[PDB]
DNA sequence: AGGGCGCCTATAAAAGGGGGTGGGGGCGCGTTCGTCCTCAGTCGCGATCGAACACTCGAGCCGAGCAGACGTGCCTACGG
């Protein structure tokens, strides 16, 4: 069970964009430092970087005596943006292996660190003890190969993947800088994971998926429910040119349609007019709201529509998406070969053109048939194991490569 | 007790059975070989079932056009 934080769950903006631009694609998960018009990191010359430590304290000790004044057990303290800082809390950092992965969370939504562990057989004494996650003891593996005895795998789990992850020691040269208007803050950061290639859980759609487009549509709908929530007038009303403006690649006749069931146009004497909610309708509740559209069904539609872009500029036409090796390493091919085998729909290819590292230490999620059929189910879990056994070793080793002067 | 007289030894030849010994043939029984049958396995042929592909129909979405309303500008008429 996974409890993502307030604002994620809400689909704030700017954790939840509306729409994302081709540069904007392109640099998904990856944005890069933009200088600030006002502010104090807007000037020139040199900036303060303030310690955090007498902040990080006090916010733990603010935390834990909430959760006393309740007075003890479980809280949850992630319901404002302000709460999912970089700021406070204990942080770590994960490494992804892969350069775009399936699937990925945004700000604010949550994941759990599961530590897979199989018994040694008779007397087991349990499992090691990590500094993170809670241990799972497993006799059915949850990956594509099979724990050894008495081998411990930690793990991210949540609803979009599942992931081996390798515990590292960040290196003594580097911190972690946060950077705001107001100023720069540091922090030590020491954990660091690797994280090896997802287990798509999640499904992510075709462009132009009768699933995409309901899912744009529904998105829509839950922006629009909330601008009339935003709404400080009585009767609450909204403008077009805000809507617009959220989603520039809607049509204002596309827009009208979500508009014609809960609110009336008012004209008036200006170009710029209102949409006011009908008397007799009933706005939806915030429970109602966020039960219309989830955090992992955005990140699935993200993940497509990125793709899509990085397909086109690669020379890839929308009628290609019998098939061309580079389509075969979309999130939506990857995706639905990974859980209809995972379903024992099929199986996977696993030695092929659509192993994100290129060099054999990752999987290629692409169909084949279950179709002398021992050998044929036992040459797939051979290989499997194999890959498996050979993506741990090489992300939890320490060896010290070596510049490729290439 | 001893002399003579009986028998043995050797020679030829015939008569005919009968008896004895050795070899061959014939007859009967057993063994071996061949043929047939049965069983099992494999291959081929035919029939039936399942899967895949294609075609058709319906629904939805998008786009374009038209109408209406509002605002602004220009011209004409009315009022002071």
């Amino acid at each position: 069970i996974i409890q993502h934080s307030i604002p994620a769950v809400e689909l704030r903006q700017p954790f939840f964009p509306t729409h994302m631009g081709p540069i904007k694609l392109r640099q998904f998960h990856r944005p890069p430092l933009k200088k600030y018009s006002f502010g104090a990191l807007s000037q020139p010359g040199p900036h303060s970087v303030q310690p955090l430590l007498k902040h990080i304290k006090k916010k733990a000790k603010m935390r834990e005596q909430e959760r006393q004044a309740s007075g003890g057990g479980e809280m949850f303290f992630m319901r404002t943006p302000q709460d999912l800082t970089g700021k406070d809390g204990d942080l770590i950092l994960a490494e992804y292996s892969e350069e775009n992965g399936p699937l990925m969370m945004q700000v604010g939504m949550a994941t759990k660190i599961k530590n897979y562990y199989k018994r040694k057989p008779g007397k087991d004494p349990g499992a090691p003890d990590c500094k993170y996650g809670e241990t799972v003891y497993c006799h059915t593996s949850p990956f594509l190969g099979s724990l050894h005895p008495g081998q411990l795998l930690q793990a991210f789990e949540n609803n979009l993947f599942r992931a081996p992850i390798y515990l590292h020691k960040m290196p003594e040269t580097d911190f972690l800088i946060i950077r705001t208007r107001q100023g720069y803050y540091i922090r030590e950061l020491v954990d660091i994971f690797v994280v090896g290639q997802q287990c798509p859980l999640f499904e992510v759609p075709g462009p132009n998926s009768k699933r995409a487009n309901t899912h744009i549509r529904d998105f829509l709908q839950v922006f629009i429910y909330r601008l009339f929530w935003k709404s400080k007038d009585r009767p609450r009303r909204i403008r077009m040119e805000d809507i617009k403006k959220a989603f520039p690649s809607h049509s204002e006749s596309s827009i009208r349609k979500r508009l014609k069931l809960c609110a009336d146009f008012k004209r008036t004497g200006m170009d710029s007019n209102w949409w006011v909610l009908k008397s007799d309708f009933r706005l939806p509740t915030e429970e109602e709201i966020r039960a219309m559209v989830s955090p992992e069904q955005c990140c699935a539609y993200y993940s497509m529509i990125a793709a899509e872009q990085r397909l086109k500029d690669a020379g890839y036409g929308e009628k290609s998406f019998k098939i061309d090796d580079e389509v075969r390493t979309a999130p939506w091919n990857t995706t639905r070969a990974f859980i209809a085998a995972m379903k024992g729909k099929c199986l996977l290819e696993v030695t092929g053109v659509a192993d994100p590292t290129g060099c054999g230490e990752g999987f290629s999620y692409v169909k084949i048939p279950n179709k002398s059929v021992a050998e044929h189910q036992e040459r797939y879990k051979e290989e499997c194991q194999r890959i498996f056994d050979l993506q741990n070793k090489v992300l939890s080793s320490t060896e010290v490569l070596s510049t490729d002067t290439d």
